């Protein structure tokens, strides 16, 4: 179904962070990053159907979101080349993960939510 | 419709926070705080229909969220004895207003979202 | 120092300076009596706000000015300020860090507590 | 100190002690290259990773062993680790503190960004 979303927000304006690029990887059997899925943020900073049930197998996946293109786009001069967030899924019960960041130029912070459906 | 919605995520299990007490008040002209809206966080750490926009008038307004009921009845002991998000209402094209909070147990974060449908 | 507040700026990452804050107890009768108060240094900063000797079991509000804050920036914030609620030294005297960060729609406060 | 490392537990209200970091520096070829380590002391701090006349201009990369610090403890935390991506000392020396405060299933961090 959509067991990975993405969410982003924007803590200057008070918005959702609108058309911000989001990149996922998987780690590979030789320790190196496989492309995965990628996608911009929506109207409501959403981003949906990145991947499947069948092919979201355990496994490490480092979800990269381009925060510095989303600042400078605002005229803001930000610290953070992106924003970096690296994880294990886990088959343990059927799970949806909601991975959320809140931005500002010089802060980020990320926050998980794991449910079942 | 509903001008006015809370959020609340746990940061310690993943989760949203679910049956935690909120309590809306407004200020009056005496300066005191006059109850407004309360209930209490569903299944999906949300709370919804507060209010409406005939009801919800510029004002200061002040959201109480019973943390320290939540974390007591985890067994663990918090810092806070609850979390208090103050604000001013301002009309200017149509509003809706979101507020979050994610709570650990001795820190806090909370965010406004604010949007025009 | 038992009490001291910290205060950062996550919009230009540095410390908040000159930002107010006000403390109050909460007195016998439920009322918030005013307990100290002061400015944010430099660093950011406010030392000096109490002593053991005064800062006896209670429940505590710190109170920090966060729009005056913004609004000398030429910001318009959401919040009229952040507020800290706590109950200290019932176990015993402690330390207390009370560090938060700002932006203008969002803040974060965490507490640091130390047993001197 | 030019860059110095602080991280917080949101948990216990504690510094985060014994935290593991290493930093890494983006060499010519686009590989990252090791450049410090350390680990937090009981203050949460970690000091002492570099010079002025060896940090000069590049892009760094901060990672905090968040997982082990939360194992260590009994919990199992949602990240592997917590990593800070930045370019340093682009428009000349600056003074860099790196804070992270850490909570399971989430973390935030904060640069503070002084001109000596």
């Amino acid at each position: 179904k959509c067991p990975l979303m993405v969410k982003v927000l924007d803590a200057v304006r008070g918005s959702p962070a609108i058309n911000v690029a989001v990149h996922v990887f998987r780690k590979a059997a030789d320790d190196t990053w496989e492309p995965f899925a990628s996608g911009k943020t929506s109207e409501s900073g959403e981003l949906h159907g990145l991947t499947t049930e069948e092919e979201f197998v355990e496994g490490i996946y480092k979800v990269e979101i381009d925060t510095k293109s989303y600042w400078k786009a605002l005229g803001i001069s930000p610290f953070h080349e992106h924003a970096e967030v690296v994880f294990t899924a886990n088959d343990s019960g059927p799970r949806r993960y909601t991975i959320a960041a809140l931005l500002s130029p010089y802060s980020y912070s990320t926050t998980a939510v794991v449910t079942n459906p």
